[PDB]
């Protein structure tokens, strides 16, 4: 509604913060608000499982 | 010697092609030269071996 980006985009895109050293997933969004470096940690969605046990 | 690009940055950084849509490595040395976009492949040094050949 009011359109305000919270958070370290709201302590950049308002100058709270000189730039953001932090685990942030670059988005569309966000790109076009900040500039982003390239990318440092390639990621993506993976699969938490247990370790397998003997039974 | 000549510290000349051939290729496809020779292709871009002398005006002989727009744009390069193309499987291209995203080094520092072909980043002070030409702008790439963000990652949209991200890959690396894999390993290839044989399919064993339980028979």
């Amino acid at each position: 509604d009011t359109k305000i980006w919270n958070g370290m985009v709201g302590e950049l895109v308002y100058g709270k913060a000189d730039i953001a050293i932090a685990p942030l997933t670059i988005t569309l969004v966000r790109e076009e608000v900040i500039d982003f470096s390239k990318p440092f940690m390639s990621l993506g969605i993976s699969i938490m499982i247990k370790k397998p046990q003997k039974s």
